[PDB]
């Protein structure tokens, strides 16, 4: 079976090409999931890319409202209708023949129906029979159609009468689950008759572009901002690598992030600092307190600061922003301060995927990523440390009633690193890595000898 | 699609502007969620700000009742027929035609219908859909932004009664009132906005004398004194003006003491302060304050200190936030303290507590108010599981230390964001004057968990 | 009761032979479970192996579609009317009579009906039962082993749609497709087999180009080298050929290094090997390998090493197993490594992970393939909760050791099943050549948890 591209970012990979040609596809989901958006975007892209005439069978929504709503993404459906490319059919064997003629009147390939469930009020026994009749008249014609149906529950019947999925050849379930009052959009392909696909749900978002489903290794080294740090890292971090600075609160993660972001702008290199714990106002003072003019770096258009709240948006939304902001600014290195923030009030599963997407994309675009993590045992994991290539752990050490702090390169993939827990201290200039605690024994968890 | 501002505190941000123009919005919820309230505000603010004519369609409730009910907030019905700003239609093509006539009669587009499910008792979903769809078609044809009100049965069940009303509507706003732990929590959510964008997921709101109060989601180097001199010296000069300080420790360490001195220092410099107590009562606070050499009555007599003690399980976290909001907005203090956060987290979801901290933290820094929140650590004589220490800019840790069968206590500035601080665990003592920070324990080591050597 | 083989990989074991002769079997499941697939295989294998005539009864799906759909696996419809092996009947005593005629017309007993619930839209359970019972009575009277296909609504709800179809049928096979953690898992179960025995409970299966692939549930003293000489010496000569080795430790200890040397040693002796990566990517693997003095490209150039990296949350555990199965069956390696097991357990049920380990372990020993699985221990600088250490024959434990403010690491052969091994915790170091095992820590003691003395 041949598949038709939908040009929906992610769907082509999940569907292994796209939607089956000749056959119809069902798109079930609750209200506000994006059944119509998919429906329109399926057509829009069909005529904008492959020049294939498509027809939209409306029902409870009018042709004008469709265009008006579609103009949110900058899609001039009117111009497409003005060229006779997209035919909006206003609105059960009458419509069947009314839709059959239209397809031929334009010499069609793709068709969208939003929604069949709208034309089944009067009429589960009859639904199937009439539903099966429609699918048959489309397959016979040979036009790839996307059918929209509506669901009551996110984890319940596939359609409304629990029959539309069985009559349909392909089933795509759009979800919108509310876990901890957050709301997360996920799309899934339940089945594809006569072809393979990716199973299970996948995080997606809706932006001014539409649906956005998210399904070398150079030996070049870069600097972290700290000379000794580069020295104990065996010459510095790798360009296409993910570094992680984990420690207790007030150890100096944000300090290292600042110097790491600074060092970029010290060599005409663009950088992004994704704040999640502090605001720009506060970050500016702290930076200047450490002898770094962040305001200047924003004036050189080398540093970009994006601050936001981890509980404000979803993880799938946080990822899109990162991507968009990365795609626009095109930084040399990014930093997320911090991951532990993007984790609170989130399913461990949904967080892992987030970490994979960011790291995966950070290395796909060859960007040095410095993510920080706050340890939950201050002066005292979730297995995201196996994604990071380098690990810089900061830990305090109670010494003679004086609360000090130490630094150590826990690991360094494909490179030598210093295996010593050096003590360091923070001043108005920045960090200063001194010697290691040769006397203090067993300082891995504190209480040194 | 343009948006019309509803002037409902918080909603204008969650909707990214407001409600779409010439479009029908649904507002489903259980009984007592605040559908009518929202419905009224939409109109009230319409003609009471933008002079935008608007008509309210009643059904189960009488005009007189509505007018009387809305007097709880202070909204008079002198804009009804005593100005021609409102249009209460007492109560399917008959009503529509009347509504269509009233619109142009008053020359308006702001409409509020409450309730719609009540006018479907003559039937029992197909008929609802058909009739419901015709209504939105009519209204959209006139081009009047209408707010429709539907009722639900479950907080986490069907959007509307017949599981269809949301599919016909262009906009869906779900008002909730979840009961978790014998405590109610009002949350509003925008499910979808056809043709535009919005914030996703639920947002905590409250109903007060103002009405609905939704809760959506610089940097000076000026230093302020904490009350204690030595503490200011170990903080490298003192706390920051627009900063949040946290004093954690076991029970009976001295958090309430530090708070007293912190608030005292305000009133001493002729600056207003608020003390939000949650563990002790004013009666007891005055008694302990004076025991340390602080006249809280004197401070209350100068109108520089306000005490607001209450039980952390008597109201929801959103209700506590609103109280803090109003008390701050009214008194306009230089610095506020919460004693304690831990007392507000008990019998609360970690999700709801985080949002509360963010809101209070955010608002404290937005008004440039020095904040001192306290928290009682679980381990008494022997971590901070909750991840609220990354929000606090300063952390003052108090810890007990057993020394030769003598229960002593130690203080330390754990961290100071964007400032040098002392890195020593000094021993401190409490007397009839206040805290006396002394020297650190250079002999006995490893007092992170207590019991050094 | 005799059984007829279905030639479906795994099913013949779970059914203790196959499907009962002259008896009606039910196959209920939700949409996309693989009912039609199973239905087709039953016939396809019938005439494509045992030359046993068989007729397929369609209903909602057209013959042309079925033929086209089954071309995803490579099954042609040249056995239909171009040989007379198949008999697709396009579509209650009328059909039965036709089915009865076709049977003797083709002289067969292999029948597949998909779907039956679709021919009950004219009604809405009593009628279903009565009509359904008459069908099994007819078919049993002809003595033709039929496979009936029904649809369900819930994975853990009624067996069939009307909660009756299972009671009329003699055999019940429930195809499931559970969604746990946004990941789908196909499981087939034989509920009952009237008159015979079978395996109880669900069994993981997958659908591939071959079709359905169900997963049901010697000893040489030949030694192989691990890559490292000293390691072979502490293993009493080296690992066993048909054995499973596990290398546990914190992150950045040297598990991936050992794997590289283990796989290197294979290709060095002109033996094929597969490296199933799950934590790093090929790009990065090549970079780190060469840093240790190993040319993985060279090994790939010799066609002795195959790298198969993928994300452990991109597919189900059963899907990962099938991939390992095919990759092994194709390449036919001397030794395979999985880096790592721990990465495959995250976001997975302990039940599903055990079965995965068993299958991979079992298949590795069944083909006499030396296996090296790695696992990252939770405690970093500071047990193995999962009970997968009793399956591994060898255990190579790597542990960090803090020595005078210097993060060193130690290696030890924790155990060696049916072989002498070294019982010393030797310190080891990583350089630009590989692992250098040295002497043990006779001074510093109690490095089980780390931080000796
Ligand atoms: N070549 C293939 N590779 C992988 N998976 C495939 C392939 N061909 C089919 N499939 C899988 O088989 C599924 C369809 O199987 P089948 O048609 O038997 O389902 P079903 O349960 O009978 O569906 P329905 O209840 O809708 O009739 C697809 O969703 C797909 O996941
Ligand atoms: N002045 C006030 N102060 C505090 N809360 C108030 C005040 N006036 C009204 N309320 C709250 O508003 C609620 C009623 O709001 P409203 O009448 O909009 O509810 P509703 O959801 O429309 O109810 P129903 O579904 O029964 O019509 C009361 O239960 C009360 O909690
Ligand atoms: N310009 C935009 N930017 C961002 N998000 C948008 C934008 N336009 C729409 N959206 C989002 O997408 C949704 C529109 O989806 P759509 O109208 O297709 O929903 P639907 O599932 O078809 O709803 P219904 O079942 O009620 O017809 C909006 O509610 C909003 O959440
Ligand atoms: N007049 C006094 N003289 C000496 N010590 C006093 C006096 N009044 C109080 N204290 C000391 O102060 C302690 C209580 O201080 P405070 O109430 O500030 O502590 P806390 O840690 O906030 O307590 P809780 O967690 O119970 O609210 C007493 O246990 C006692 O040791
Ligand atoms: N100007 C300064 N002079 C000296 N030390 C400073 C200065 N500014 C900050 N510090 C030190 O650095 C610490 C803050 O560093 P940073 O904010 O990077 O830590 P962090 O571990 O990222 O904290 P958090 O977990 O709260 O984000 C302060 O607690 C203090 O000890
Ligand atoms: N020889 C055997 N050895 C082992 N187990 C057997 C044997 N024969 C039958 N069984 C088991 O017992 C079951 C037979 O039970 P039985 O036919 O009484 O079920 P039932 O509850 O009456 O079913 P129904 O409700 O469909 O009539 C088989 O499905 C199988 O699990
Ligand atoms: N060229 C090199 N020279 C010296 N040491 C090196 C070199 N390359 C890597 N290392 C060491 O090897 C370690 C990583 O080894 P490896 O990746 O095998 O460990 P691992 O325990 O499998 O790690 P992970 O759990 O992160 O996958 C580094 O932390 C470093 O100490
Ligand atoms: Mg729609
Ligand atoms: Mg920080
Ligand atoms: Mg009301
Ligand atoms: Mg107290
Ligand atoms: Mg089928
Ligand atoms: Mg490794």
């Amino acid at each position: 079976i041949a598949k038709m591209r939908t040009m929906i970012e992610g769907f082509d990979d999940i569907s292994h090409g796209g939607l089956p040609i000749g056959r119809s596809t069902l798109v079930s989901g609750t209200s506000g999931t994006g059944k119509t958006l998919f429906s329109i975007q399926f057509l829009y892209n069909g005529i904008i890319e492959f020049d294939e005439p498509g027809v939209f069978v409306t029902f409870e929504e009018t042709p004008q409202d469709i265009i008006k709503n579609a103009r949110s993404f900058g899609w001039d459906l009117a111009k497409l209708v003005d060229e006779g490319k997209l035919f909006i059919l206003d609105a059960l064997s009458a419509l069947i023949e009314r839709i059959n003629y239209a397809i031929q009147k334009y010499r069609a390939r793709r068709v969208s129906i939003d929604s069949v469930t709208s034309v089944f009020q009067q009429y589960s026994s009859v639904v199937r029979r009439e539903l099966f009749r429609l699918v048959a008249r489309l397959k016979q014609i040979g036009a790839t159609t996307v059918m929209t149906t509506e669901r009551i529950e996110e984890y319940g019947p596939i359609a409304r009468y629990g029959v539309e999925e069985f009559v349909s050849d392909n089933v795509v379930i759009l979800r919108n689950v509310l876990e901890g009052e957050r709301r997360r959009r996920t799309l899934e392909i339940l089945k594809l008759r006569g072809t393979s696909h990716m199973k299970g749900e996948y995080p997606f978002t809706i932006t001014d572009h539409g649906i956005n489903i998210f399904p070398r290794s150079s030996n070049v080294r870069v600097s972290s901002g700290v000379v000794r740090l580069d020295e104990m890292c065996g010459g510095g971090f790798f360009k296409d690598s993910i570094i992680l600075a984990t420690g207790a609160t007030g150890t100096g993660k944000t300090l290292l992030v600042s110097r790491f972001v600074e060092n970029a702008c010290a060599n005409k290199e663009r950088a992004i600092l994704f704040a999640y714990e502090e605001s720009r106002a506060q970050l500016l003072r702290n930076a200047y307190s450490w002898g770094m003019d962040f305001e200047e770096m924003e004036r050189q258009n080398l540093l970009k600061i994006v601050c936001a709240y981890p509980e404000s948006a979803g993880l799938e939304d946080h990822l899109q922003i990162i991507k968009s902001e990365i795609n626009d600014f095109k930084p040399a290195r990014i930093a997320i301060d911090s991951l532990s923030a993007l984790a609170r009030g989130v399913s461990n599963n949904a967080f892992r995927q987030f970490v994979i997407g960011v790291t995966g994309y950070a290395k796909q675009e060859e960007i040095t990523g410095l993510f920080t993590n706050t340890s939950d045992q201050f002066m005292g994991d979730s297995h995201i440390t196996v994604i990071t290539d380098t690990i810089i752990l900061l830990q305090y050490v109670e010494i003679r009633g004086e609360m000090s702090r130490a630094i150590n390169v826990f690991k360094m993939r494909g490179s030598w690193h210093d295996k010593a827990i050096r003590e360091f201290m923070i001043s108005d200039k920045g960090p200063d890595i001194k010697d290691s605690f040769r006397n203090f024994e067993r300082i891995i968890s504190g209480s040194p000898t």
